[PDB]
């Protein structure tokens, strides 16, 4: 089974005060 | 089974105070 | 089973005051 | 001339991804 | 002329990814 | 002319990834 580029920016990301997750499965993220 | 580019920006992302998730399956995200 | 490039920026990331996670499975992240 | 407590929380503030301003007069705030 | 307590929290502030300003007058704040 | 306590927390500040300014007048703050 194949997962690829799940998240992708082709361009400048100014910031992130939160959570870029690529693939979550369990637990917690207080981003 | 194949998943690809699920999320994609071809352009500048100013910020994220929240959650860009690509593929969520379980748990919690207080973004 | 194959996972690849799950998160990806082709461009300058100004900052991160949060959490870029690539693949979460359990526990906690107070980002 | 007297200004007092202009903004006030008697209780826990979870977050602020924006701008709590107390007294704005000029310029710019991209919060 | 008298300004006092312009902003005030009587309680725990979890975070601030933005700008608590007390008194702005000019210029810029990219918070 | 008198300015006092312009910003004030009576309680634990978890973090600040931004800008607590007390009194801004000019220039720039990329917080």
């Amino acid at each position: 089974v194949h997962h690829q580029k799940l998240v992708f920016f082709a361009e400048d990301v100014g910031s992130n005060k939160g959570a870029i997750i690529g693939l979550m499965v369990g637990g917690v993220v207080i981003a």
